[PDB]
């Protein structure tokens, strides 16, 4: 209360457009702060991007406050409604008003995620704790707000979010308080009913993050691995090989699933789950063993010929792409880089 | 007879300069005629290079000749007496007379070795055969002439000489007529004794040439590798595995040998027998244990960087070089194409 924020990164957030943003919902009377992670993203230093702000206005008086400025107001099909985006200078942004629903207490938090997600930043740099998340962050937590049957709490999707954030914020692997880890494997058959392309989005983030290989081991132990996608557990060789072998480079979230795939079919049993795009799809059951073992690397005159000819007869889009991530995860290190060099 | 030989590559050997040769040695009354390799070659089609002719004429009236026509010799230091060398238009003719001692019945193709290098050839295109050998090549044959009781008719250096054009004309490895092989066996003891340097030149052609591998494996198999500087029946496993890495690219004789002798000091062993060059026996420690196995490549971010570094370092001379046919050795195929475009 005493102690504001101000380093560099939240000083730039004040575009030549926030400013025109905070006067406006000044004037006409409606706190408006930002939150969610883009709140602790600052505490840590890494400057927010996507900002999510909140306001105590609801939806529908901003619209008769930004038309009113004219100001452009985009992308429909709402469907849920409460957030609002404005242009302003040609940034976008994403207002959201607090809920239980359209409430105005603040103790939206009590609504929020995890602990880190459930702050608040005035743009004074007055920061809103409510649950000693800035105390959790620094501490490396992770921790919901109503014990984990806030996980069951609809949105089952929680699982997957906390494997994520434990990916974001740990240091070290396994240091999962039982309590949640045990909320999971209890709960978890709920995945089964959320959306499917929610969880695809939020997968995806587990396999660009941190400590991949182990989050998915838990995605197994817990016995979550069914309801989302995953096909047919034990074992794990090949992923943990797989997985050492793209760590370093950016493999692309299928590039990784891809190794616990068995075969082709193994796949489109997570295109029909997750709806994953295209390419998406077409990388996967390209690496299942269509090539996976099969396009192996010369050991004799000048390797890589064997990846170049393919990439020249393929008759199909993106053979490269789909190399190089091959290459990624059959691990040939040196040829990523040759193949990464070449053209034709 | 009548049938005279006629080919663009024999064509050029009447060089700007040969001419003047042929003029002189026969306005001088002797005839002369190329002989060895450089006629079989021609047959095969490679242009002869290094040419070895015959004259029937003696070393001795041959400077009364090359003195009278003001035409300088070289590389003299008694030149194993019987062999000259004028210069003619820069160019340089090694010229031989025959022998048993200095003979003249052009059955000096008695005291050649085998049927293939027993040929000469007339300026007209005429050949004289004397033994079949026109049909041993073609026939890809390769036999002394009259039983090895030839190899070990002195030159016991003939046993080496087998290996190596069994590499250059052959196909296959394998068809072996057992009568030389035996006769090889039984003898060989014999390389014990002849030159040792004179041999290094052999081996490392056999080492350079085709089915080495073979040819090796014979080279212990009639137990020669103790007569020949090479240490005492190894095993051949890693020369295999070395083998089958370094084929295609240009390995090093060193670069392959060291392959059948993993400890320092029994490289020595072979700097000692075979009074090879610095370099070469530089190479060769180097690569045994030197570096063969703890210079491993990377496993993780950018590799050949753990063998750039040793370049960059080396406080050694060709370093690049010696690292170079580690990473054929070693058969890093990738690593020796990144490695053969870096610099500092």
């Amino acid at each position: 209360d005493k102690m504001k924020l101000q380093s560099p990164e939240f000083q730039s957030l004040f575009t030549e457009g926030l400013k025109s943003l905070t006067e406006l919902f000044v004037k006409e009377n409606h706190e408006l702060r930002i939150a969610g992670g883009a709140v602790r993203d600052l505490l840590n230093g890494v400057k927010p991007q996507d900002i999510d702000f909140a306001t105590t206005a609801t939806p529908t008086q901003m619209k008769e406050m930004f038309q009113s400025a004219g100001i452009r107001m985009i992308n429909n099909r709402g469907e849920k409604h409460g957030t609002i985006t404005a242009r302003l200078h040609e940034e976008n942004f994403e207002i959201t008003t607090l809920r239980i629903f359209t409430t105005d207490w603040q103790k939206d938090a009590e609504r929020r995620d995890l602990t880190i997600n459930s702050m608040f930043l005035g743009f004074d740099g007055t920061l809103f704790d409510y649950f000693n998340g800035y105390e959790d962050l620094k501490n490396k937590k992770v921790r919901f707000v109503g014990h984990a049957k806030q996980r069951i709490q609809e949105d089952y999707l929680r699982i997957l979010r906390y494997f994520r954030f434990y990916g974001r914020i740990v240091d070290k692997p396994g240091d999962h308080d039982p309590e949640t880890l045990e909320a999971i494997a209890e709960n978890a058959k709920g995945l089964a009913g959320i959306s499917g392309e929610r969880i695809w989005v939020e997968l995806k983030k587990i396999l660009v993050g941190n400590h991949v290989n182990h989050l998915i081991h838990l995605i197994y132990d817990l016995d979550v691995a069914p309801y989302i996608g995953l096909p047919a557990n034990a074992s794990l060789e090949e992923f943990d090989k797989v997985s050492k072998n793209v760590d370093g480079f950016s493999p692309k979230p299928v590039t990784l699933l891809a190794s616990l795939f068995k075969v082709q079919d193994d796949v489109t049993k997570l295109d029909l789950r997750l709806k994953i795009a295209k390419e998406e799809k077409n990388l996967g059951l390209f690496i299942v063993k269509n090539r996976k073992d099969l396009i192996k690397a010369t050991d004799s005159s000048d390797p890589l010929k064997p990846y170049q000819d393919f990439i020249i007869d393929s008759r199909e889009p993106d053979a490269t792409t789909r190399v190089c991530e091959l290459l990624k995860y059959q691990g040939e290190h040196c040829l990523l880089k040759e193949m990464q060099q070449w053209s034709i």
